[PDB]
């Protein structure tokens, strides 16, 4: 849908989550002003994280990249 809303992070989580709760990750929309990733937890919590941060890239590497929709 050319008129669908876009999911974006306005604010990122600055402190690393516990790896044990993380399931997978996926990027937010390319339409967003600041590029983001979601770290999705086993309980389904969507954690906004900044892929310009090395610690976020390292978690990303350890997790499967799995499209949400």
């Amino acid at each position: 849908v050319s008129y669908t809303p876009n999911s974006c992070c306005y604010g990122f989580q600055q402190h690393p989550p516990p790896v044990q709760i993380l399931k997978e990750w996926y990027p937010t929309s390319p339409a967003c002003p600041k590029p983001g990733v979601i770290l999705l937890t086993k309980r389904g919590r969507q954690i906004c994280a900044d892929p310009s941060k090395n610690w976020v890239r390292q978690l990303m590497q350890r997790l499967p990249a799995i499209a949400h929709h």
